[PDB]
């Protein structure tokens, strides 16, 4: 099943994807300021990560009811989900990095971000 990552396990993430994907240290600073260059170092860790936060699956994309509960943590789920259906499209280039990429720079576009807050009543 499926939780909300917070900063610390993304921090966990990137750690683990840094060191699986032999990410150059120069990317990593990049990485750790939110920073992202399109260049395919860069695709394979986001994809990496999203693996890794149960977001995206490499043989079947983007996992739409995960994607929405992360988005929409701190947001009108109604509203994240249509966002994130229309981010949504087919392997149209037969490579998982790039396929996993242009889902999250889709998201960022739309504003919709990986973290935010969620303010209670109580």
């Amino acid at each position: 099943d499926f939780t909300v990552s917070t900063t610390e396990d993304l921090q966990r993430f990137r750690n683990e994807c840094v060191s699986s994907l032999s990410v150059p240290a120069d990317y990593v600073e990049k990485f750790k300021k939110w920073e992202f260059p399109e260049d395919d170092t860069t695709m394979c860790y986001i994809k990496c990560v999203f693996n890794k936060m149960q977001l995206f699956d490499d043989t079947e994309g983007p996992l739409v009811d995960n994607l929405v509960l992360q988005l929409a943590h701190g947001r009108d789920g109604e509203e994240v989900r249509t966002e994130v259906m229309k981010c949504v499209d087919k392997n149209t280039d037969n490579n998982a990095c790039h396929w996993a990429f242009r889902g999250f720079k889709c998201f960022q576009k739309n504003n919709l971000s990986l973290i935010k807050a969620s303010i209670k009543k109580d």
